[PDB]
């Protein structure tokens, strides 16, 4: 399908995200796994096969649409799950590569950087739509709303 990782979703900062309205599961890699340059991709994330009950509303092997971010501190992704809210603290996640949104940017103020958030997310909308088109997956096994 697409370029993929895995791995623990773990504590980051724990500020510039949840309290602004964005927060991101995050992941670290060493740089030596394979990942695509800083910038923000348009993508799915799923929770790996597991017996771990989960808190809120994602369920285990459901892909769920999200807006992804790539940073170089080692590597890091930092993944907005679309129109969901669960506790994804230690869950080991897949996270799909589908599209390219921008590449990394600078921003002005707090205000600029979620502005330029919420078009990511609006582009990412789009992006994942058109990938669901064309390549017809199951409704049961991705979760994308359009609004
Ligand atoms: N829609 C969502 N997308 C991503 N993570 C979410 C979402 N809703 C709740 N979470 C939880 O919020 C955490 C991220 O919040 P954030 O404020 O970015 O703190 P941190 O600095 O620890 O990454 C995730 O690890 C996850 O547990
Ligand atoms: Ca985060």
């Amino acid at each position: 399908r697409h370029f993929y990782v895995t791995g623990p979703v773990v504590r980051g900062a724990g500020r510039g995200g949840k309290e602004l309205g964005f927060p991101t599961a995050n992941q670290y890699f060493h740089d030596t796994v394979a990942l695509p340059a800083d910038g923000v991709y348009a993508g799915w994330l799923t929770i790996l096969p597991t017996e771990a009950p989960v808190s809120g509303n994602m369920e285990p092997e459901v892909a769920y649409a999200a807006a992804i971010s790539v940073g170089t501190n080692q590597r890091s992704v930092e993944s907005f799950v679309l129109d969901r809210d669960a506790d994804l603290y230690g869950h080991d996640v897949k996270v799909e590569f589908v599209d390219h949104v921008r590449a990394m940017e600078k921003f002005d103020s707090v205000e600029q950087l979620l502005e330029v958030m919420a078009k990511d997310v609006q582009k990412t909308r789009t992006l994942l739509a058109q990938d669901v088109q064309a390549h017809k997956m199951a409704p049961e096994t991705y979760f994308l709303q359009a609004e």
